[PDB]
């Protein structure tokens, strides 16, 4: 089942509540100045376009970030699609890369909320349009997001059962991470 640790600061916010303010935060990144531009980095199997993490700070100079992991996949061109499976997503603050380097991954110096086992897919059949594989709930949901939408985010999660307007204090599924 998935399940969600989060900071106790965040106790009164709801999944919805919260979301809003950091894709608010983030903003849209077909908004922001190439200049700052932050399309995300892979790590995991030493190569661009795949891995087992996924991170992506805000383009608009802003801290909130983003980490993804599990089995990732973009197709880059021509169809940009975001396929694979996402086990492990967090939200947060403060993307820093770790000593290694950004081939040996990124964390999150300030940890908002972890969903755990999220189970969230998406194929990818370049057979296919763009506009179809843009239908995999794992792309459109993480797209939504580098847009500063978390609509598509959101419909995935109530889709699965949960509820995104609870209270993480009164979330059954959800733990506070110790003081
Ligand atoms: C390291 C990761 C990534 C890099 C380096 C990257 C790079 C790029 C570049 C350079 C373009 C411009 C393409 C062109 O000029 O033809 C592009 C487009 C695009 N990327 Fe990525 N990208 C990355 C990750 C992602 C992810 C994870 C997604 C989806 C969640 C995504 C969705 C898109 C989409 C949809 C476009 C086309 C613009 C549009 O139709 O909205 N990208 N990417
Ligand atoms: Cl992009």
């Amino acid at each position: 089942s998935t399940t969600i640790q989060y900071n106790s600061n965040y106790a009164d916010y709801s999944i919805s509540s919260y979301l809003r303010e950091w894709a608010n935060n983030f903003g849209d990144i077909d908004q922001a100045p190439a200049e700052t531009k932050d399309r995300g980095s892979f790590s995991g199997s030493s190569t661009l376009f795949s891995g087992t993490q996924y991170a992506i700070g805000s383009s608009h100079s802003n801290p909130e970030g983003m980490i993804a992991e599990g089995d990732l996949k973009y197709s880059f061109m021509p169809q940009h699609t975001f396929h694979g499976q996402i086990d492990t997503l967090q939200f947060g603050k403060d993307l820093a890369t770790n000593a290694g380097g950004p081939s040996a991954g990124k964390h999150l110096e300030k940890i908002d909320i972890t969903f755990n086992e999220l189970d969230l897919s998406g194929e990818f059949d370049s057979g296919k349009s763009m506009t179809e594989n843009h239908q995999g709930d794992m792309h459109k949901s993480v797209r939504g997001l580098m847009k500063g939408n978390p609509d598509p985010m959101l419909e995935v999660m109530k889709a699965k059962g949960i509820n995104v307007d609870t209270a993480f204090k009164d979330l059954s599924i959800a733990s506070q991470y110790p003081d």
